[PDB]
């Protein structure tokens, strides 16, 4: 049993809710919150901008030190950093950004990072300002992630359509 409340069971291991990932993280304090990161860990907008703002920019400060030491991530890759006031850890995962012309096939590799964690609070990878189809992202999630994932969806109208179109 875990403390994720009001989620909708989609499969054995994937659950979904119309909710602000910032609020879910603050309420649940999950072991892992997933950030929709880019390879430079520049948390300017979308989920990343919102999570970083909620940490009062501490996420960005930590991220800048990480990049200065290690260099950029790979598209499809990830790193584990602090969850600050949101979670124990933040798993920064880089889905392909279609608005930058990146290969959508890398979306499955991006979701494979979730399998290294037994339970996660997460956004749909490559959705929103990343420019991929959220219905496609949900399908790849369900077909790739085997650990227990709680997906928070900011947009109410998108949530309604993700539920009604899910196979
Ligand atoms: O600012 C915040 N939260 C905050 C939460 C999510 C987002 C965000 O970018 N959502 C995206 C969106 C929007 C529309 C369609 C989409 O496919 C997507 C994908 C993605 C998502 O839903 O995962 C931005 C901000 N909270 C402060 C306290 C009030």
């Amino acid at each position: 049993v875990n403390s994720f409340s009001g989620y909708l069971k989609l499969t054995d291991n994937v659950y979904i809710k119309n909710a602000d990932i910032v609020e879910e993280a603050k309420k649940v304090k999950p072991t892992v919150v997933v950030n929709a990161a880019n390879v430079y860990l520049k948390h300017g907008g979308g989920v990343a901008g919102a999570l970083n703002k909620a940490t009062n920019n501490a996420m960005q400060v930590e991220s800048d030190d990480y990049i200065a030491t290690n260099g950029p991530l790979k598209v499809g890759g990830s790193c584990v950093l602090s969850g600050h006031n949101l979670a124990k850890h933040c798993l920064h995962v880089v889905g392909p950004n279609v608005n930058k012309g990146e290969d959508i096939q890398l979306l499955k590799s991006a979701y494979e990072n979730f399998n290294q964690h037994e339970v996660l609070l997460a956004p749909l990878l490559s959705a929103g300002i990343f420019g991929a189809d959220p219905i496609h992202s949900l399908r790849v999630c369900v077909d790739t992630v085997r650990t227990n994932v709680y997906l928070a969806v900011f947009d109410k109208n998108l949530y309604d359509k993700l539920v009604s179109s899910f196979l």
